[PDB]
């Protein structure tokens, strides 16, 4: 049984003054960016969303051996994007790239939007057969997980996420208030 998605029309970076490239600099981890391109309320507080992910510099499907998104407040906890082990083959470049997936989203910003529950991204580079490309790889820290969020930060505003996080309309209602 099929049912009508209803999209939100606001979504909203919900920190975006954070410096999040502090916590990924600290790290030696290359920067990245993401974005909350799309959400859909679905029934119940699970959202259909589709995050954008891009890297500051664009590294070769070659270079990956494993990308997964881990922590999800969802129908499904993990969502494997790339992995030999899993025969998954979601997306071709690590350093641009797409995902949609379920969460339920019930942490309350106001009484019209709450927030995306926060999860993480986790990478292997030059694991598995893709270690041969060792002499190559210019890029930092190999394998690394980046965090979204906006509730983890210092006293000088940086962010100890990655990523911000994000908040919508509540069942998408886009005349709530
Ligand atoms: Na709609
Ligand atoms: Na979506
Ligand atoms: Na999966
Ligand atoms: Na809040
Ligand atoms: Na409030
Ligand atoms: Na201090």
């Amino acid at each position: 049984g099929s049912s009508e998605g209803t999209s939100c029309n606001s979504i909203v970076n919900g920190c975006p003054n954070l410096d999040f490239n502090w916590h990924m600099d600290q790290q030696n981890i290359m920067q990245y960016t993401l974005d909350v391109t799309s959400v859909s309320w679905v029934q119940d507080n699970t959202y259909q969303i589709t995050i954008h992910v891009k890297g500051k510099e664009n590294i070769d499907l070659k270079y990956l051996w494993s990308l997964k998104i881990i922590g999800v407040t969802g129908p499904k906890g993990t969502v494997q994007l790339y992995g030999y082990n899993e025969n998954t083959y979601l997306i071709d470049n690590p350093t641009d790239f797409t995902a949609t997936f379920e969460v339920y989203a019930t942490q309350d910003v106001n009484s019209c939007q709450v927030w995306m529950p926060n999860f993480q991204i986790q990478f292997e580079y030059l694991q598995g057969s893709a270690a041969q490309y060792a002499s190559s790889w210019q890029w930092g820290t190999t394998s690394f997980d980046l965090s979204t969020g906006c509730n983890n930060y210092d006293n000088q505003g940086h962010s100890q996420t990655d990523f911000p996080g994000f908040y919508w309309n509540i069942d998408c209602d886009n005349n709530c208030g």
